[PDB]
């Protein structure tokens, strides 16, 4: 018979958010970037984490979740806008630095060419061998090898995800 909420199209299981949000040190004294929070699942195990809430910062597009989110979770600071925009989203870079950037956004509904772009730029702002973790649903990276720009690792795999979760991490090469 025919299945519903085919997919990815449920939030992110809570064993998978826990996961990525373990890259974070919470003791560096830098902010952390959440790009794509949604219902928030992913933001409550960064703060489980320790971080306070004033240090995080997140990227969402749809101004209905952003709406949601700055009533229940008092204090992040979060963004309404384009996570492929830093500019316009963080402000151009003057030297702010982010201790990781834990990724939730659909990476399959844009172009590869924006992907890596998107990636270089991320690494730009948080210092040399920190990463970016991402979360795909495909048996390969999201985001294809260009090594002279950054180094793939695979991360974990998450079976009880719906439907099952690949994490990779991204640093800079
Ligand atoms: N370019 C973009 N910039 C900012 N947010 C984006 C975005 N593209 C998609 N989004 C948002 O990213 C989220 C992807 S779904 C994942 C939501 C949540 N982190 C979870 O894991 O369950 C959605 O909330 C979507 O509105």
């Amino acid at each position: 018979p025919q299945p519903k909420k085919v997919g990815a199209i449920v939030p992110t299981s809570s064993i998978t958010a826990k996961k990525m949000a373990s890259v974070i040190n919470p003791h560096s004294g830098l902010p952390v970037l959440e790009l794509g929070p949604g219902t928030g699942v992913i933001t409550k195990a960064i703060l489980a984490r320790g971080i306070k809430p004033e240090s995080l910062t997140a990227i969402e597009y749809s101004t209905d979740f952003y709406n949601q989110l700055l009533r229940s979770y008092p204090g992040v600071n979060f963004v309404n806008g384009d996570a492929f925009d830093l500019d316009a989203t963080l402000g151009e870079h003057k030297g702010q630095m982010f201790d990781s950037v834990i990724s939730a956004v659909p990476m399959l509904n844009f172009p590869m060419a924006a992907r890596i772009k998107l990636l270089d730029e991320l690494l730009k702002r948080v210092p040399h061998g920190r990463p970016v973790v991402q979360i795909s649903y495909g048996p390969i990276s999201p985001i294809v090898a260009q090594p002279h720009l950054y180094h793939i690792r695979h991360f974990d795999f998450i079976v009880r995800n719906i439907p099952p979760a690949q994490l990779w991490t991204y640093t800079r090469a």
